[PDB]
């Protein structure tokens, strides 16, 4: 079908100021035309912003639809039937904020992408990632510490719904597991490249795998023309993946000036997730996040808004992200806030948008309202460009969300 | 038995021309004499040509005896007694349009190779690749796309008769896989180096194989004293087998002029199967032929006749191949027709002569009728030097056909 | 409930082994032993009652309609299983022949029965078993 | 289509005469009507008799089709491709002597039964019962004797074309082997009740299963309306399958009158086969068969002849059969007239057409010409019914061959 928009400030991202006086046109889920001059509006559905903004479509590049609760290892030993029933809200939820997009890090898998694509559920268009590539004892190894070590899964064969990574050592194992995933369906590879906090084992400083096996992977990746994404946050462990071939690095709290100089020489983007870890300690003891995790959150947390600043000062591009389990789901919006302490709402909402759309290899097809683009689109209750707080909690302030070229919510008429 | 052909034109391969008045001596399944002057076998069975052309025996360097279906994966699941009877016809239909001798590009094994070679059954002389190895989700992996990954053979033990090739993946099992089907019998060895047109899954620019796995695989061959032939259609994909040691290029359809160089440098040689792109579009998805499979073909079809030129430019020794499927494995001769759109008639017929016969290493053993040749002999109503529309159809103009010095088809009598 | 197709080879009833899927309207089981483990699984797992496949069925890749479906030992032991955790056995059944053998090994419901006689409907009677009749698909199969 | 036959004697099987003054008409496959007066039909394909005898195709209730050669443990070592090929000729050649139906003891499968069925070649319909289920060290468990066990089958998931037999050992084994057997599409089941010849290990006398499995195999087979048949020589052997609800009982050879009388005494058939015996004691030795086979030839082959008068003295039902191997697969007719030594021609033709169509639960539909019947008809230049030398050989005086209402031999002009 056909749409119009007019009588609203037009935010484009990659300019400081709202564009003012123009009309976009929607035709078949995309973006027909965008112009100063007034459009001839034959079948189009008329919608009038009254001086609201209209923006791109939010992004957010690390998200995990099917971590449905704190304690991660449990999730995986969870009926099928019920991880996914339990995911619905959350997707939805998550549209309603204004993620139209949203890249999965590991968990969701291809059956999720078309339930959505197909209509069956909505929620943000998913970029996914399958199972999350680990050694044996690394950040994605569910399995608990004791004498002896049961096998990774039951059964090897069959993926588990709750399940948001997978064990694979060695180069031809690690070969294998990305083969699979992609033929499974991923448009991504995850891994872990170092210890992580809501892993039952490893510590946060911890190595994530040879390179050996790092430049396997990132050879796998690439030779089916995608990329891998790689948790780290030392300087070292975030160094040798990007030197390994790594795309983008998440988190990264504990990067330095050297570390976020080399990233940005190589390309390397860094989604960083700060509002996951102000959640952790709020309400991870409350909400049974296992006290071996809770113990390595304060070795990470501290460094979180100053590796930003360093970031910003070698000129890394940051991408948004998020990267809530549980009930903590529900803050994704808050991330905005967050970075707004150290960056100009400008440069989050860039973030959030043509960064992260780069990131997917999505450029002008994404994150920008311009011809030939995907009809994702928002309007908003205030001007981002000024402050960010208009995009914060349930989408409030958000009365008309478009994915698609379809209206998703539309209080205004 | 002991023949001699007399009163007919002699077509060689490397003369523009056909020769006329020669006497030919066939002495148990090899051509013992060949000259202008007239020679005396009082024992022979004498042949009147009657001016006609006779010419050596047609050779395609890329067929699948197996593929009896254009569903593949269908076909792998189907009983073994089924395929090989199904399979008796196809071989059968083959000679009779002249093609003394196939090189089968993955599926028929040594045991058919053997079943003509003693007389069980009636087809062309076999050039057999056994299974072609492919990677996890590569062309040769038949398995659908779902939330887990069963096995790639019901039971890996024993070769089912329909499938076309293997997963192997890293180098040890590439190694293993290679030295098993040389232990069975096979000429050479096929690999899927790229995404296909007639798979399950991926995408047509992906790659197959690490070069790791490549040099591994081509070390094996050669180990053997044979070589490799790699499924490859783009110059990324083409470059790296042929820099990996791969011995002949399938298809090549998006070859440029950058990568016919190196080829030709490395004397490496293409075998393009234009006429199979045409069978696809046409009357692929009318018969079985799975839907996401047919969304490929766009992608290489346009491409395929141009690839000729680009190939002569550069000095690329061209055999001749068509890859045909299902029904569609009647249309075998048009790839002559295809070819002389583009290129001489005199060239396409040395494509299926003199060339493929060097790539079979068989040079003045095949393809040319010369002293000490197996009896590789046809008779054609025409002179293909001028015209190809006389080996096209089901051999209507081709009235006499010869393998191994014996007479299959003889209309002359 | 054997979803497998006719072919020269049988593939695995279970690709999974351990893990179930969600799709799996049934599971392939042979021998007392076989059976009694797959029963109580299925009870372990939450099960309310126990279906078996007493006959041969139209919705289905290889098996006739007439075909018995398990010996007299394998429904008994999954009757008895049933029973101890205090349920019981529906079985799928079209021939009086197939129902009887059933309501005589002691499952407790039949469903279909679209071919059965009146002896045998006597025997369900009697034995106090029940029938669950489903015309309705067989309409919209058709 | 449509066909008359006039002017032909017509052999009966249940009248001891020739009935004269006939007339034959099949439509579509079938006998649709057969009388003295003349038939009314216009465009029936009018076949002239001259004088030549008309009789129901002939049907052998025990063959294997796969039996290529005397080694049989080697057989099911070849390839696949091999094994089918090879039985293609076999299959044929059995048409041509005039068995338009067979019973194959052991081997072929569904596969070749519904090659035939699609005309994708050419013999007998085929009642098959897939492999033959034998214990361990049983007559059909073709391992050696050895300090080790290896296993039954290299691979236990995939069925080899060669293999005649299956090893099951334990009621739930059995019950396992045959609800596959029959799922795969077998007809019958055949069991090994007792020692063998063609065999490895196993003596003449010894047992083969216990009761129990006997019985869950017999309860398997009925539970689908079907039947078993036992592989047994000795009157214990014999007794023992009879008393468990086996139906018919293969060779038989060492039955003695208290056995013979229970056979009957319990409706079940016997299916003698001395041809077998001759050629083994004739050109098994010469043929490849092993030593140790032959070694136990003499424990069977004097008591042949001996066997019929007591098992027709005992009113016993006794098919025909032949169960010949490899070259000598030949020699299939010459059961008529080595039958004939004790039994009237009557009798004899009567085994080979009522009483076998009896065992296949096929009485009215063949082994009769009759309305309704299939239309399975031969024509032989003699009276079988005064000698049977008429169908020895290669079908010589057969100048007829009718399957299905269709022609497969036709010399009569
Ligand atoms: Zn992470
Ligand atoms: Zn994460
Ligand atoms: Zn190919
Ligand atoms: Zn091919
Ligand atoms: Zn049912
Ligand atoms: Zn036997
Ligand atoms: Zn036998």
């Amino acid at each position: 079908t056909t749409f119009l928009f007019r009588n609203g400030a037009l935010l484009d991202p990659d300019h400081p100021d709202l564009l003012q006086g123009f009309e976009i046109l929607i035709e078949d889920g995309f973006i027909r035309e965008v112009s100063d001059k007034p459009i001839k509006s034959s079948n189009a559905h008329v919608i009038d912003v009254k001086g609201k903004t209209i923006m791109p479509g939010l992004i957010d590049l690390h998200v995990h639809v099917v971590a449905i609760e704190f304690n991660l290892p449990r999730v995986a030993t969870l009926p099928n039937v019920l991880v996914t029933l339990r995911a619905v809200p959350i997707m939805r939820a998550m549209l309603r904020r204004g993620f139209t997009t949203v890249r999965d890090a590991g968990g969701a898998g291809y059956p999720f992408k078309q339930a959505v694509e197909s209509g069956l559920v909505e929620g943000p268009r998913l970029f996914v990632s399958g199972r999350a590539l680990s050694q044996t004892g690394g950040h994605a190894d569910p399995r608990a510490r004791s004498d002896y070590m049961p096998p990774d899964s039951p059964c090897g064969c069959c993926v588990r719904v709750g399940a948001l990574g997978r064990v694979a050592d060695g180069v031809d194992e690690v070969r294998r597991a990305v083969r699979e995933e992609l033929q499974m369906g991923a448009d991504q590879i995850k891994i872990m490249a170092s210890g992580g906090v809501a892993s039952p084992t490893d510590p946060v400083g911890v190595f994530g795998y040879s390179e050996d096996e790092i430049r396997a992977i990132v050879a796998e990746a690439q030779g089916r023309g995608t990329y891998v994404l790689a948790h780290a946050y030392t300087p070292a462990a975030i160094a040798r993946a990007v030197r390994c071939g790594v795309r983008t690095i998440e988190h990264g709290n504990l990067i330095d000036d050297e570390t976020a100089r080399l990233v940005a020489e190589h390309g390397a983007y860094v989604v960083p997730t700060l509002v996951t870890y102000d959640a952790l300690a709020s309400e991870g003891e409350k909400y049974g996040l296992p006290p071996e995790s809770i113990a390595k959150i304060a070795d990470v947390h501290g460094a979180g808004l100053h590796s930003i600043e360093i970031m910003k000062r070698a000129g890394v591009k940051m991408g948004f992200g998020t990267d809530l389990l549980g009930e903590a789901q529900r803050l994704q919006s808050d991330e905005f806030r967050i970075l707004a302490e150290v960056l100009s709402p400008a440069e989050v909402i860039a973030s959030a948008t043509i960064v992260s759309a780069e990131v997917l290899g999505m450029q002008d097809k994404l994150g920008r309202i311009v011809p030939g683009a995907h009809a994702d689109v928002l309007v908003v209750d205030g001007n981002p460009l000024k402050s960010v707080d208009c995009l914060l909690g349930q989408g409030e302030h958000i009365p008309l969300v478009m994915k698609d070229g379809r209206l998703f919510v539309n209080e205004l008429e």
